[PDB]
């Protein structure tokens, strides 16, 4: 077995099948920065750090040495524990097609959630510098009318072009942003429309950012390191319920600070 | 023979092609929900319910004993008789294409309401629940100008992505706003094309139901359990008449309370 | 893995099979609807109602439309939770050969005569009308005298060749008059011997019923529709005990009103 005891859990096959599926579409569905970062491949659990090249003075230990310590990224593991009810799993066997899956729904929205500010909002608890902190473009504001949005969509682009990068342009909206700029039709068109129309790449849904993020998706600038992809695991149970997990271990590194433009308000 | 006795009925082989094609043609016509619903194989004269795989608290027997009910919803059988005059019937042979097919139509389209109705706004006495109450999103209301309706449209699918839902969208139109949004036009287009191009799915014309629906067509959400497909039956005849009817046996489900948005007035 | 898990029960195979052999023995010993009336192959979890291919006249949605609801009788789970020495279950690794299984037998026993009970005497709770009641030939009463049990056997014999049924016949004791005609002898045999010669079938012992049952075994009066037969699960366990539970889901349906007659008294 590894940790993730699921040998060990009172669940089904065909309840793990449909818990599996719930879990993986929510987190597609949930998911903004895997679209256009690069995500390495997993590590595996052994992975603990990611090397970024660099050397750190230290205090040499006797004379005449020169030390240098060898910089690293350590990765994050972030578990999000979730129960369900033992009845629908259960009711998975004798033919049950609405099984109550929301716990694993809210968790896996929770993981991408987390997966996606830690992206682009950072967490420094883990020394992870997110895309907004780390680009060294100017960083805008979004208007509150939803129609001048493309205005400053072009103000981004047009920095991002100052900035001498290339690749196709992708934008980020927060729900809000993504929301007003859906209900909102201009001559006949939604502002999602003109959005699109203005970049070559795609305006991506991203519930967990906050503002709108314009970035270039050429690749080599934003690296996902994975150490384990997302997993459920087994924690306990109960008669009636069992407690499990959606966990992953993860971090970012920005490479190119002039890739990414931030908006805000 | 079987429930249909087809053999019995004094209707030649030339005019039951014709009656079987209009039936089929009408029905095909007036149907909405075998669009968007998945439609199961037909299980046989025999399946009387579909089981739901959950359990019903009974009063034990004897003590020391659990028991519990198997769940199960009752299909229920419609039928929709309908008179042919027997020289439009006899006519068919003679080489008459205008045969008066219209009791044909009437009781196909009938039926096809009867289905959409049952699907979408329910049949209680069934032990059917139909997509508007099994709705959890919030139910919206279409404004009285047709060119407000690409707003409440943009509302809903907002809605259906705050619920996390995937898949292609589609939106069912009552006979009166199908009408209003057909022949009112913006932007030199018609506001039936605004809302084709809000969704990626289609447009459909759903007489039956009141009000819209947005929904997903991803799959696994609205489960339409067929007993046996529509049937054209014998019952009687006189010397100038022949008493048939149109019949179908089916129960409706739906599995996912968020995949679907209800709009009214 | 399925609901029964077994795989997380703290049970060994030999210990599993000592517990499967015991729980057979018994339930085979203790059983007598089996014996009489037609046993079904188990239909699956899933299975949850079973057609009686009759309507049911409901109040039609729309007008010019006649709706039925498919008639179906409903499977009834039933559990019989029992406990077991975890030593005991140790020791049959250790070679010993008189494990404690008395929880397996009560539970076992207890199984057999509810399903018997509802067989025979009905179970109202799950829709279910007994041999008892469903039985159109007049009730006999039997007498206190052992002696004079084959006068109202032969009297049932008489009703059943006056309601025109054919077949083999065998009687159902209950324990108390099983006992009362095996303790009972005259003219040096066994009242038992008596309605064994009576009859061309079998004298069935019936712990689980009341009074005595004669029926014809033709076949195709009695179904027992089993939706999974009689199973061993796992609940949960402590340091020193298991708590497992034998379970099935069944129904009966009687088909011939006159192939049976009760006795009671």
């Amino acid at each position: 077995m590894n940790n993730l005891y699921r040998d060990l859990a009172p669940v089904t096959e065909a309840a793990w099948a449909e818990i599996e599926l719930e879990a993986a579409r929510t987190f597609k569905r949930h998911i903004a920065g895997r679209r256009v970062v690069d995500v390495s491949d997993p590590g595996g659990p052994v992975t603990a750090a990611v090397s970024t090249g660099r050397l750190i003075d230290v205090k040499a230990p006797t004379n005449g040495v020169i030390a240098h310590l060898r910089a690293s990224k350590p990765l994050v593991r972030l578990r999000v524990p979730f129960t369900l009810s033992r009845n629908e799993i259960d009711d998975v066997e004798r033919g049950s097609k609405d099984s109550d899956w929301e716990p694993v729904k809210e968790a896996a929205k929770k993981l991408a959630f987390v997966e996606d500010r830690t992206i682009f909002e950072g967490y420094s608890a883990a020394s992870i510098e997110g895309i907004r902190s780390a680009s060294s473009n100017p960083a805008l504001t979004l208007p509150e009318d939803p129609r001048e949005i493309p205005d400053v969509i072009s103000q981004a682009l047009s920095e991002l072009r100052l900035a001498g990068v290339d690749g196709p342009y992708s934008v980020l909206l927060s729900a809000d942003v993504y929301t007003k700029v859906s209900e909102t039709s201009d001559h006949g068109y939604p502002i999602r429309e003109h959005l699109n129309r203005l970049v070559d790449g795609d305006i991506i849904w991203a519930p967990a950012i906050d503002g709108a993020f314009v970035l270039t998706t050429r690749g080599g600038d934003f690296d996902l390191q994975l150490g384990t992809d997302v997993a459920i695991g087994y924690a306990s149970h109960d008669t009636d319920t069992v407690r499990l997990y959606l966990q992953e271990t993860l971090t970012f590194l920005c490479y190119t600070a002039e890739a990414s433009v931030a908006l805000s308000h």
